[PDB]
């Protein structure tokens, strides 16, 4: 389940955290613009920038963390008061946090991989309320 | 993205060539009149002719390294005249190119596969005027 899930994505949170937000960027390609250092980059390309690595490290460890401190994949209103301040998402609307947990959701249904996938659905939207809560438009 | 998919493009790259190609001649069947010894034959007849494989794989060989030598889908000059300047392109129109480029936008966008469809339909585009400032009528 949504559990084991989090231990899943963690015993290798590179190659998820990488896969997943590529699955994202390229569902999505108007949301690379808010990464201005990822535009004209194949995917093999990002994989040996620095700061790729970092940043989809530093995203899916906080994920997984949110994540783990949810009940029945809930998020805690502290969690999403965090994720709407932080300067780095201060231009950004749900709408955002919608297209990705939808590409998300989409890689783990596709995956060989077990997953929860409807948890994690639930998960997106109940993030998603919360985010509104805690004031993102 | 548009980076991404060259790479896409080129890890199989015959079998997308002929495909897309494909997709054009079907699209516009009597743009057949600029080739030699297409008309009357199914796709998988096309498919058996040497020629045919090798003259596709040919186009698309170039036509992602004109896409890799861009930027922001947008090619460079030389490349423009080149395709231009070509013997075998001497009896062009852009709108021999912007059909070209509709047939594979529509190609990727229903395809399985996760292209930045948009970003091909600008590049056509930016072909497209780089090429009438290159000279072709
Ligand atoms: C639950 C989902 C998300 C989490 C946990 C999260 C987490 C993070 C973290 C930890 C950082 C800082 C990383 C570092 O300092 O290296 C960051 C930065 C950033 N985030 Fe998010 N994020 C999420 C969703 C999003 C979405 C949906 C977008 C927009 C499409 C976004 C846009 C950005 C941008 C533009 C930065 C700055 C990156 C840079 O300047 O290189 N985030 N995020
Ligand atoms: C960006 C788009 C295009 C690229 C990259 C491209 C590239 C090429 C290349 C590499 C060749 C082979 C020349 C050689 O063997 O030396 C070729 C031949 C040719 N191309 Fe294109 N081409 C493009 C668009 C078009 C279009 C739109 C048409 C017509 C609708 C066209 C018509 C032809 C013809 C008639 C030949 C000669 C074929 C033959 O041997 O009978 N090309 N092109
Ligand atoms: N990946
Ligand atoms: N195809």
């Amino acid at each position: 389940g949504f559990k084991q899930d989090i231990a899943t994505i963690r015993g290798d949170l590179r190659t998820y955290a990488q896969d997943i937000f590529l699955a994202f960027l390229n569902k999505y390609p108007d949301e690379r613009r808010y990464f201005k250092n990822y535009v004209g980059k194949s995917d093999q390309e990002l994989k040996s920038m620095a700061k790729f690595g970092d940043h989809t490290e530093k995203v899916f460890n906080l994920m997984m963390e949110v994540a783990d401190r949810a009940t029945d994949s809930v998020p805690l209103a502290s969690d999403a008061n965090t994720l709407v301040q932080m300067k780095q998402h201060s231009s950004l609307t749900t709408g955002n946090f919608e297209k990705l947990f939808v590409a998300l959701v989409e890689y783990m249904r596709a995956s060989g991989q077990s997953f929860d996938s409807q948890s994690w659905d639930r998960f997106g939207k109940n993030l998603v309320s919360a985010l509104s809560s805690a004031g993102m438009k």
